[PDB]
Parts: C-alpha cells; structure tokens; sequence
C-alpha cells in the first residue's frame, strides 16, 4: 500500500533543566538536577564558553554549518527583541552596555580594516565607535578564518576564501595558549605579565603570545609521554604567509579572554540573580575548569583561579562576582615571585615549594 | 473482653469530584489545583487516556493476564451497571447516547473476522442497526492482546496473540495520518472524509496509515532527524494472515468515532454543562488528550482549530455549541491557503507563515 | 624556532575488549570514566543480554520490524566468531563451547520444537555434544515468535508463547529451588548441579521463580509484604503453548553454558595472569551473575569465595578456585548455615553473620 | 506443585539526610517538587518535635494506647541511634550532646521526680556532665503520665501533671522574659543565656509565657479578643501537683541541647562542606528555633545575624558564626534598639526598622 | 509573681484566596475557595464597593 516514513515519531527529550544568566551570553549556564545520582549538587554548563572554546579550530569547527543550517536566522535576529546570545552569535554588534567594552579598540579597528575591505564589516563593528562588543568581532573574525561571509541578517554565506591556518588546525586537537618573554638572551615562557585589555590597546604585545597545538591519535596506546612531543607545533613556528593569519588568530584568543572579563565584571550588577541562586555550588568548579585556555595569558583571570582553587571549589555566582570585583579594585595580591613556573606532563603549572598552588591542561579544540 | 473492630474517617473531607458519570470517554476528573491559589481546576479524562494507551493492546493489557480476578462479575451484572464498566468489558450497551447507525458494515466486518474464535454475540447483536464503537474497539484490543470475552465474566488469557500487537511493543509514540497519490508518489495531506464516512466505505481505511517510533531518552540525539532509522509506518510492515493491521485500523477509526457520537450527545446535558461553566480547563485538556485522532477527521481537525483560536480556555458547554456548529455547518475555516506541513516529526498546519495548528506524537505505551 | 614548543600530546585510546572467541566471558574492560585514577571498569554485554533474555519478547521485540541486518554476509565467512553464531543459535564444534552432560534437555527441547521448526543446525540429531548457549538463544527467539532460518537469519512469522506475552509486565525476576519439607514447600539451598537437572528433565520440575513489577511510587506495606503485585512461575495457569518447561530449560541451560565457560577458562592461565592485574573483573562478574547463584551450587561456592574475598578477585583465582571447587565437590558443611528471605531478598545466614545475599535481578 | 510466591522489588527511593550523630540538627534534604534544581527543601524532625512538646499530654497521647511498638528492638543494640535514646530519655556519653552547664538543675530535676521515677538512668548520679535533651524528654513524658521503665521502655502507668491537663486547650506558645522596672513587670530583652541560669535556679522565676487558643473558625478576622482568650505561666493558680517550674526547666534544657550542638556542629567540618548547596538550611533553622530566640543572649543575636544575610546560609557558615558569638561574647549593638508588642508578634524595632521578629509557636 | 498577657492567632488560614483587579478600587475582588462545602465554584466579594453602599 502507499507508505511514508517522513513522520517520524521518535522522542529522546530529556528529564528537567533551568538556565541562568539569561542577558548575558558567555556565563549563560545551563543547570541540569543530577536525577540520576542521589546527591542534590546540580550540575552546572557553560554552552557558549565551550563553544568559543571550541572554535580555537575555526574550520573544524563549523564545516558542519557549511550546508546543514538553512531554516532562519533573520527571524531570531531580526526579531522585536532578538536576544544578545544569538546577535553576538552571528556577529552582530549588540548595544548593551554589561556586553560591551570600551578599552582595547585598536585590536578591533585593526580587524575591521584588515577585513573590512571585502566584508561587510559595519554591523560587526560600526566605524569610529568607542564602545565594541568583544564577543561580536571574535564570532566575525572566526567565520571569516572559516571562509563564510556575513550578512545584515544571515550568516549563510559560506563562499569567502578560507585561510591557510583555519586548514592547518584540522589536524590538531588540542591547544594550549602561553605567554613568552626574552628572557637570558633566549626565548621562555613566563606568568602572564600584562592583563589582555593592556595588549589589545598596544597591538604590539600581542607578538609575546604563542600557542602549542596537539594531535589526538585514537590508537590503543599506552599514555604518551615526552619525546612523543615531535607530534606537535607552536603557533610562531609556522612559517610566515600572507594568507596565514597568525595575529588575527591571537587577537580572536585576547578577544575572547576580554569578553569573558567584561561578562565577570557586569556579574557584579547581578546581585538579585546571584542571591536567588545562592545554592548552585558546582558555578565556581564549572567556570574554573571551562576557562582553563585563558588564564595562561591574564594576570586577573590567573588569580580568580588560583583563589578558586585555594577556597576550594565551592563558589556560588555572589561568592565568584564579589571576589571577581575585589581582584578588579585591588589588582595584585600575592607575591607570585615567591612561586615559580614549570611545565610538566604536558601541563602548565605555577608551584610555590612543593605545593602545586594551580594546574592548567592544553583544552579540547575539537 | 470484647472485638476491637472499629474505623477512623481518616479522610481530609475536601477532594476530588467526578462529572459526566454516563458518559464514557467524557468523563473527567476534576481535582482542585494542588496546594496553590490559582483555583484553576485541573481535568483529566481516565477512559481516554486509557483509550490512547491501548493502541499497543499487549503492553496496555500485559497486567490483567495475570494480574486480578477481583470479582468483576458482580460489577457487571449489578442491576444497575455503569455504562463505563461495559463499555470497558467490551459489552453492547442500549443506551442512545452511545450507540450510533454509521459504520455498522465495518462493525460486522470485524464481527465476522472474529465470528467463530469468540462469541462475539454479546459484543455486537447480529442483525441490530445500531452498535457501540467504544465496545467494539476495547474487544478488538482484547482479542489483539491475547484474551476471549465471556458474558458477565472477566476476559481469559486463553486467545492467541497478533503479530502487530508484538511488533508494537518496541514502539512508545504513535502518529496516524492519511495519505493520497498526488504526482504519482504518496504524499501526506488533510483529512478529506470523517471516519464515519470512511467507515461505511470499508475500501478508504486503505488511505489511513500511521508512523511508530521508540522512546530513547538518553540525553543525546534530540533533534536529529536520523531518527527516521528508528521508525516504521503501519502501512510498510510485510503483511501476513495472523498481523491485524485492517483490525487495528478499525480500531482507530471506531475510538474515534466513539469520541465523536459522545461529544454529538454532549449537546443535551446542559444542566450539567452550566453547572460546571466554571471549569474551564476542561477544554485545554480535551484538546490536548484528543491529538491522535485529529489527524484522520474533518471534524476534530475543525473543533481544535477553533478551541486553538479560542485561547483554550473554554468550558463544556461552549465545547458543546461549538460541536453542534461544526456538524451542522461543514468545512468553515479556508484550508486552500492554509499549507500542511511535516517538521521534526509533528503535524502542523501552517497558513503563510502563522502556524493554525500543532500536533504531537502521542504517548501509545 | 622562532619560540619554544613544549605542547601536548595524548595518544587517547577507546574501546577495548578481551577474553575474545568466548560468549559470556567476554568483557569490554575500560579506564574510569570519571575518576583521575585510570583503574580499569568491566561490563559483560553478552551475559547482561542472556539475564535480559529471561523476558523474551521484551527482550526481542525491536528486531522484529527495526534492525532487520544483513545477517547472511556475518555467518557466512570462512571463519566466522562464535559468539555471532550462538547469539544467532548455531552449533558450534569447539570442544571449549561444548559439553555432552544435559544433552538429554537437548533432545527434550528438540523434540518439542522440531516438529514445528528447522532444528538441526542448532542441534544436530543425535550428537554426542551440544552447545548450550545455542539452545537457550533458540528457544528464547522461538518463544519470541521469531523462526530460526536455515540460511542465517531470523523470520518474525511463528507463533508468540503466552509466557512470553505474560512477562511483559514483570521487569524483576528471582530465581530457586524448592523442595517438600513437612508437607508443605520451602525454600532450600542448591542441592544439584545444573547436569543432574538437565540430564534428570523430570527433576527440573523443582525449580520454580517469582517476578515481580516496578514503579517509582513508594513502596507501601513495609516493602517486603507487597505480594498481590508479583507472581511465581510454577502457580501461573496450565496450558499447552504456555512455555513453563521451555523457560525452566532456558535458564538451566545459560547455567550451564556459564559453567562451561568458566570450566574452559580454567586452562587459560596464561592471558589470565597478563590481565591478573584487574580485580574489578571478580566484582562485576558477581554483580551480573547474581541471578544464575539459587539454581547451582556450584556457583554458589564461587559467589562465596569472591564475596568472602571481598568483591575483588583476578581470573587466575576465578579460574583456580572453579577448578577447585569442580574437582572437589561439596567443599564446606553448609548444614551449618540458614536460608532467609526478607525484604525481598534471598540471603544465607550462618549464625548471625550474612553469608551471601541476593537483590534483584532487572530482565527487561 | 508448589506456590510458594515471594515478594520481589516493586519501585525505588529518593531523599537524603544530613548529620545522623546530632539529635535536634539531624535534618531530612527533599527536592523542591515545582523544580527539581531550585533551592532544596531542608527540615528538622526533631527540632519541631520538641517545640511541639510543651504541650506533653497532647503530644503523647497517642502513645498511651495507640503506639504501644516495639521499642525493645531499638534500644538493645551495639550502636543504637543516640537520636533514639535521646527520644526515649537515655543518657548518653557521647560529648557532643554533653554539657556540663546547668547540671545543678537538672540534679534538681532528679530529686524532684527520683523519689518516685527510677530516674538513675536519666541523669546518673554524681555525674559531671549531662544530656539536657535527656532530661527534657523525661520531663516532658513524666508530665504526660508516662513512667520510664528501668528495662528501658515507657509505661503510661504514672499521675498526669496539672500544667499539661490545662496546656490541651492552648495551641500557641510564646516565651519572653519579665523584669521589674519602675516597680512594675515589663517585658526585657534576654539579659542571660539558659546555659547560665541553669545554674542559678532562681532566675527561672523572671522567665514567662504566654499560652492561647487556636480559636473557632474565622476567615478574615485577625483576633478573637486574643488578650482576653489568653493566659500565662506565671498567671495561673499555684498547686504542687503543677509543673511549673519543671516545664520552664524543660523550655531552658531544650535551648541548651539546641545551644550545645550548635557548638558541637563546628567540627563537622567535612559534612558542612559536602552540604554546602543545602541555603535553605539557615532559613529553615530560623524558622523553627523562634520558640528559644526570646530567652537566650547568643540565639538572639544568631536569629538577627540570620536576618541580616536574608535566610540563605550553608551549614558552615552558621557554624563559623555561632562560634563567633559564643567566643566574641555580646558583639552588636543592641542598645540602639528597643522591644515593642504588636498583635501579639515580638520583635525589637530600632528607629522604624524592624530588626527582628517573633511569631508565637505551635505546641501540637 | 509577674504576669503580663499577650494574643494568639485566630487561624482559618486553609481557606486559601488571592486578589483580583488590585488596581481598581471597586471592581477590586476577593476571592475565596469554598472551605465549608467540597463543591469547586469559586466564590467572589467586592470589598470596597460593599464599604461604599
């Protein structure tokens, strides 16, 4: 007889959820009741920083939106009121003043000229604009990598050409963002000196940063170890092209590290919301271990760890805004000269004696 | 020294209540809204639900093949038995209310299908014009899940077991929708005959057909469409002798009509109806428990329409009056604009770009 | 190079199994998931499926109308794996598979479904041995409704068993033996091997099991009287088709095959000793194997061995205490200890002190 | 045949509770029924069970007839629950719900009733230390008509105390204390903790309640003449068959239990940590400790510390603070405030602010 | 020795209600679960205008 499956009935939809934070869009959590364990600590998700995590790898990661996603996106973003998670989503400049930032303009002038001559850069980042929404530009500058371009209202574009380092980073799988500073004549790796607003004003600084990129091989070895390090290459190591963009790439990585900051310093403004959910302990353990690819390069972000980890993993949104607000007003405030810097293992890690005062892993590019 | 019988009336004083006793899919019941101040009345139809679900008979009659005896003859020979509990039992009621003429040929075909391996006297007189679609549709669950009926007595776990009622068991969602050749291929459209109509032509119930899909839950996979891998529609299951996909469909379109016939009498309970005006999600429930059948009719299709337009928020008797204009009027609303269209699996009529209406799997298990 | 290079580097592995060309043996071992500490975790997929089984058509009721594989291209290879062929419920020769006790339940079973269905390549007429994983798997499918073809493959068109139908609403199983004690039925220890039962087929008619319901609503009437909602296997109605027989045998039979496995791993030292390292392996093995312990015991010698131990052995010690125990025989007054059912569970106690006890066993 | 059908599993389970050691702290952790990720509903049992107490005779009356359990199955055991020996007035070695404060009283308590109670076990003579939750049950049960039995058990063999014959007709409790200003009886400020005048026995005389109906129905009015159809300790007519002075003692004893597992709850350091989402608890704990707040020092600066952060406090923060109190002695500054009555509610207003406020209790 | 007396609570509180139209002054209405009768019509009072006649 006459039979069609285009009906399909199929249903895998979940047990219950909430999300908090629902203005702002890095620190957008997801929450999630642990139903199946018995212990009532929810379980915490930032979608949006693991996203931009993610998109370390920009080919990588949205080659799957290259064809799939064709259904709308003018009607979400050209909506009464389209939400600041989605406009930035598709680079859209946004003009909420907890989103947007002020200082560090030139790392966004810089992009827009080197890119505005054959994008249409405005609504990205309007000309002459003092204020510019980090996330915006690092979301523009991503898709550019991957060779789409934007629209006023769309994205569906993806007939720009693709950049050579966008195609290098499909063999890699993990990341690991440092510092380095000339140091005895040579080249070594160090604390994170200056904060990424200082560097993003003053372009230059930017040269000081580099990255480590990692293959995943999915063979049943034992656990790799050094001199399996062959298997890997630095970010300054590539050979120079005009295509390759490098600095574009590290302006993306201090970009995102700004918008982070800027979201944590309007948590502070959140004071309802943070007392309304005082009882989501897991804030505090999920933030640290999702930021672990910028605090490499940040000397706030680098102390918010290190207290995180000192108080213990127990950090609601007020405990994290508040002392987030004192580091801000303070700056420094332990003498990390006592400490000192090791690398080991494939890890990042600042130790004081003994002590492992933090440990940081290279993050999950995918 | 003395017995110790004696009772507390532990009871709370305050609690539910019951309305449309007579009535067999209709009837609801109300239960005040928890511990809250809203005093939105909740409703819950139990007989519908119970319907809904026995569209798998095997999984929705798997606890009564061993599960009780609890001495159902005497609830079915009181001397005044509620019609629910025959209706249930698969027996004929007389009562005019929830009897109806159209579709008696289907009636007798399932009757003769199933003549000689059960005494199927009790279930459809031979000969009467008039029949009971409710009781007609609970033995052909019966029969398909593995019983025989007996007259007064409780169903046996003696029958042989249909191939579909096992196919079923993997299955939790269901999704009937009608078909038709346009372009040479078949393509899904809009109801075009009510199921009466479809009924008496015995030959239509080829056009019906249904999608069943399974209950994963684990938290992956939620909006992919390959999905469509863990699917098979009613229509696509390689026939044999034993596999009562034409029972099946009988059964669908007789709980249908059964609902239809019963929201008909509706109309003349109105001292009840404005007695209850004040229970207004009595509506909201109806519409989201009736979402099976609404893909097969003209005129459920119609009544969710306008409860759709009207907010929801309607009590019985508007329910009522709106019924009556439907099967007086005919087809009202302009469905030559208003497109049909399938996406992520849910039934959806949309006019441009406003979408009338929605509908969802149900819950088959 | 311009900057310095120290980067990462993983080699991650996934997936990983051992104990291959074994059915109910095999185990897809892995890291911890969760923990920092890669301490090795253990599953059995195929001995989970056969307790799973126990319901058949819950247990087969997706393959159907969904799956539907191309099963002619697996079976058909020059050296085809075993395991494929005994969940499909084909005779295998391997001497390690194998056994010629309780070939007279084989005869029984194939006598009282030959006359209905090809049967010799599950079990070929008259063969001194028989693979007993084969025959459960096939009277599980047949009882499923399933037809077992010639040609590799499974046909959906043979009669359903009415046990099967009736176990859809039970999800938990309990197995044990019975004997008459004052005239009257009583729960007993194990006094047989699973051999004497399927050799001895009218013995077998001691064997009885009760299964019970599941909800999330708590349990009320102190959660062990909860009775009218459960039922036992042997005071189910009589009937022709209803497979009492053909389930009891089923049961005694993945007994059997489990005996037979651990019996054959008995010789294999050697890989043991490379994978004594895991202890974990004792404990899962107990945890899934729990449902087989009330009908042998024999393996309940082994579950309290392991359980004394303390839920973590290696299987050189599995397989030297299984040698032990089958060349010894009844190794420790047992006389001594009582046998006890509360809450639900059936527990040996010698004095005060729990000897061994039983949860619930989930088949579908 | 054999029919023997047992019992198998039929639902699961969920709750959790915290702090199985203390008595009155013990609390019982549900999931918020509207969302199962907002804040967690926490509750104390015993807390609300020993509020409901000062009203002995309607508290227990069940328990004369109805409830005649098995107790000897609880008591007699190689670690029995110290929550149930307190519940049925043991004394109990354990230090954390020992205190050596007050014992004066409660050696008062003993010589009272131990000519005609086998109170040995109560309160072992000559003992440095005591169980003031002990004693309050004792007191509490003797009043209701109960005996403690010697072999460990309650027998409602014993003459009911004229207090709890006139507290069934009374529902809402309301300690405060009295002082005699201008030569008059004015309501005070707590000037001394339990803990201290327990010792001086004397002063129990300036503590007084308040007792009164929970009147016939009425939907909007907010008094029923609520001065008129109400009574006081202090008030009522003098008689030695009236427990007078032993129910303000047991009032006292319950705030110096609550006051020593306060203290008590510092070291449990690692459960505070493990149950730090649990915000709720702080609210709840102010929200059932208000019966004590109006006769202690150190409560009433924990209920006003509690207000001020807005009822969200994990368990280590309230133990933090409470040890702040107790070693910091009267830290804020109370003297800008002042006490006023409105509608029977007691609070302590400064300026128009209201820092505090107490509603009457439920006794049953 | 020294008494002083203080009020209860007159609790009918299970006749749960809200409010409705709070911004107006006499179509502002109370409305009241039935308490004494199990029936479900939900029964309504107009404060103000019934202080007004």
């Amino acid at each position: 007889d006459n039979t069609v499956r285009v009906g399909v009935s199929r249903n895998t939809s979940g047990a219950a959820g909430q999300t908090l934070f629902r203005n702002f869009y890095l620190l957008r959590c997801n929450i999630l009741a642990d139903g199946r364990n018995a212990t009532k600590a929810v379980q915490s998700h930032f979608p949006f920083l693991s996203r931009a995590v993610r998109c370390l790898s920009p080919l990588a990661a949205h080659c799957a939106d290259r064809t799939l996603r064709r259904d709308n996106v003018k009607q979400i973003l050209t909506r009464e009121l389209p939400f600041s998670s989605d406009l930035i989503n598709y680079a859209h400049h946004v003009n909420s003043s907890s989103l947007t930032t002020s200082q560090g303009v030139e790392a966004a002038r810089l992009v827009a000229q080197v890119y505005g001559e054959q994008v249409p850069f405005d609504h990205i980042y309007p000309t002459g604009s003092a204020t510019y929404c980090p996330g915006a530009i690092a979301n523009a500058i991503s898709r550019i990598m991957a060779g789409f371009v934007p629209r006023e209202g769309d994205d569906f574009a993806p007939s720009g050409p693709i950049d050579y380092l966008a195609a290098d980073l499909i063999a890699y799988k993990f990341v690991l963002p440092y510092m380095l500073d000339m140091v005895d004549g040579r080249p070594q790796i160090v604390l994170p000196s200056h904060t990424v607003e200082e560097m993003l004003t003053n372009t230059s600084l930017l040269n000081s940063i580099d990255a480590s990129f990692g293959i995943e091989a999915r063979s049943d070895q034992r656990m790799t170890r050094d001199a399996a390090e062959m298997s890997s290459r630095s970010l300054n190591e590539l050979e120079d092209h005009d295509q390759r963009g490098r600095m574009p790439w590290k302006i993306m990585l201090g970009m995102m590290a700004a918008q982070l900051k800027v979201e944590l310093d309007a948590l502070a403004d959140e004071r309802t919301e943070s007392q309304a959910n005082a009882h989501v302990t897991s804030f505090g353990s999920r933030l640290f271990n999702q930021m672990s690819a910028f605090v490499t390069i940040d000397h706030e972000l680098m102390e918010l760890a290190l207290l995180i980890k000192e108080q213990g993993f127990a950090m609601n949104p007020g405990q994290i805004a508040s002392k987030w607000s004192l580091i801000r007003r303070s700056g420094p405030t332990r003498p990390l000269s006592g400490a000192r810097l090791e690398i080991r293992n494939g890890n990042w890690m600042i130790r004081e004696g003994d002590q492992t005062l933090l440990s940081v892993s290279p993050a999950r590019m995918a």
